[PDB]
């Protein structure tokens, strides 16, 4: 019909092929369910309207179906739209040295070329503003973007080229607060600066949780939604695609295993009761700070194979501390029903529990197909990417919640450099912790032997009241 004749031919432009059941599926603006990468780029830079939601979702999730170099090539190809040939009358006009009417050419420029070219520049602007890490990880991608942006000519393009350049430079420079004062830093046995004596029972339980909450808050806030899409932290190139997420996972593994190591490596029953009691006090302070990540690291350590089975140790734990620890576990029951009600009812600041997002993203990634097939053609399942993007959107709503707590660099460095496993692998280390648990509290028919004390200093806790 007339509509497709106005548009460029498929032999000169790939983004003008009409929609059909084998290139795009839908669920004022229609929501895209699936499509070829060409149809996704086309609707990303559609001429009829802007789509901020689809631009946001696409730039968070595109790396799961398209490489950054390929996306740049596609939006440049999209921008280079062929203009129609002059009509027969205008060909005669031009050949006579006269100005053509160019009515359709001007219409196509105003109603199609200009909107698409401005929509391509808007993708470029959102790309550098919210995903500049793609350009830091690939210097050549930035050379190509700056060459493209630097050669764009036009009246309406001028403002866009300058705002994209302002964002690029502002991001390059970024490479190189409190309304009230924070509480007084707490000390217990270990003195400020005597890092050689820093340990679970020597540092104040309040300050251990405060400094871990700052460290975990910082770790939580550095994770970018794209580190979670396509399960890329589980794939082979995980170290480049998911550096902040892997730091968050390694911290949680190291802290949880450190709590287990402190517990099972304390062979004396009375001393081990004090260690467990101190970790529950650390959890109580994580509850006061709304650090749900920390609360569930402690629950994870208490529910581990080596610790959960220590019946003689939990027998001596006061009922008040037992009920605190049992309620913290109930945050995880019924698919984290209680955790989610708590998270939505608290006031900021908080550190949400990170593991539940990883779990739900893996369930979405494993339970939805990468493509949808229609008439023998493969279409990228975009609604799969949108569901993962919605979950990572839940992460973001809590990434602007700084804590009014003073950093203590020595305690911060102690928790950053925790290495409970040492040179052992995780599986072999957890086998060791469980074999140590059987040593300190043997199975029922075998009796309970006594063990010598290892702590010279006192075991009494200073408490959780500041
Ligand atoms: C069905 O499996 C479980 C049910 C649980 N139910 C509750 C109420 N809490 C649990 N765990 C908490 C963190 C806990 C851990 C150690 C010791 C105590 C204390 F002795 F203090 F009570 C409490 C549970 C753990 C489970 O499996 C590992």
């Amino acid at each position: 019909g007339e509509e497709q004749m106005r548009l460029p031919s498929a032999d000169v432009y790939r983004f003008a092929e009409p929609d059909s059941e084998e290139n795009i599926i839908f669920e004022g603006i229609p929501i895209i369910k699936a499509g070829t990468v060409i149809k996704l780029i086309e609707r990303l830079t559609y001429h009829m309207y802007a789509d901020p939601n689809f631009v946001r979702t696409f730039l968070t999730t595109y790396r799961s179906f398209c490489k950054p170099q390929e996306l740049l090539s596609l939006i440049i190809e999209r921008f280079e739209i062929p203009e129609p040939e002059p009509t027969e009358a205008d060909r005669i006009a031009i050949e006579n040295g006269d100005q053509p009417l160019s009515a359709e050419l001007k219409r196509f420029r105003k109603e199609y070329i200009q909107p698409v070219q401005l929509r391509v520049l808007n993708v470029c602007r959102h790309w550098v503003e919210h995903h500049f890490y793609d350009f830091e990880r690939d210097a050549y991608l930035l050379q190509r973007m700056e060459e493209f942006i630097g050669t764009v000519r036009g009246k309406a393009m001028k403002k866009w080229v300058e705002s994209i350049t302002k964002i690029i430079q502002r991001k390059k420079i970024a490479r190189d607060t409190f309304q009230s004062s924070p509480p007084t830093v707490e000390w217990h046995i270990s003195r400020p600066g005597h890092i050689e004596t820093f340990d679970l029972l020597t540092l104040h339980p309040i300050e251990i949780a405060r400094q871990l909450t700052l460290l975990e808050s910082d770790l939580y806030r550095a994770v970018q939604p794209s580190e979670l899409v396509g399960s890329v932290w589980t794939k082979e190139d995980k170290e480049i695609n998911s550096p902040n997420l892997l730091k968050m996972i390694r911290h949680t593994t190291n802290l949880t295993l450190w709590f287990e190591k402190c517990i099972v490596e304390t062979e004396n029953l009375e001393e081990r009761v004090a260690v467990v009691s101190r970790i529950i006090e650390i959890l109580q302070v994580f509850q006061e700070l709304n650090n749900f990540n920390g609360v569930l690291e402690v629950v994870s350590a208490m529910n581990s194979s080596p610790v959960y089975r220590l019946d003689h140790t939990f027998e001596q734990i006061p009922s008040r501390q037992k009920k605190i620890l049992e309620e913290a576990h109930e945050l995880s029951e019924d698919h984290y029903k209680k955790y989610l009600a708590k998270l939505r009812s608290i006031n900021p600041p908080c550190v949400p529990f990170f593991g539940i997002y990883l779990t739900n993203i893996l369930k979405t990634e494993e339970g939805n197909p990468e493509v949808l097939k229609r008439h023998g053609k493969e279409l990228i399942n975009f609604s799969k990417r949108r569901k993962v993007a919605e979950i990572t959107g839940e992460i973001q709503q809590y990434q602007n919640q700084p804590y009014c707590l003073r950093v203590e660099s020595d305690i911060k460095r102690f928790f950053e450099n925790l290495n409970p496993m040492g040179n052992s692998m995780e599986k072999e280390f957890t086998d060791y912790l469980f074999n140590k648990s059987l040593e300190i509290e043997p199975r029922n028919p075998k009796p309970l032997p006594r063990f010598p004390k290892k702590y010279s200093y006192p075991l009494k806790s200073p408490g959780v009241r500041p």
